[PDB]
């Protein structure tokens, strides 16, 4: 199974933003897929992309005092067009006031 990105560090949190950190070791991933949700909401998720030279990004535009969840994968381009994505690193947050 690809692996997931390592040590999800969740930073900076304030009334509308987090800051997320992570890990790729080997630096193998051509690049990242953000996943970000209110944790008590069904199908409103946005997805990120970033390229696979970042370790890092901010949250922004959440709601205050609101319980996220977030989950970043690696993605790999296995064939011609196809991308495969790794198991996903995630974490759970609440924004400030």
């Amino acid at each position: 199974m690809l692996p997931a990105p390592k040590n999800l560090v969740v930073s900076e949190v304030t009334e509308d933003s987090a800051r997320l950190s992570w890990d790729d070791p080997a630096a193998f991933y051509e690049s990242f897929l953000i996943q970000y949700q209110e944790s008590e909401k069904v199908g409103e998720a946005i997805v990120l992309t970033v390229p696979g030279s970042e370790r890092s990004y901010d949250l922004t535009g959440l709601k205050p005092g609101t319980e996220y969840t977030v989950s970043i994968y690696g993605v790999h381009n296995v064939y011609k067009d196809t991308n495969m994505r790794g198991l996903p690193l995630s974490a759970i947050f609440t924004t400030g006031g």
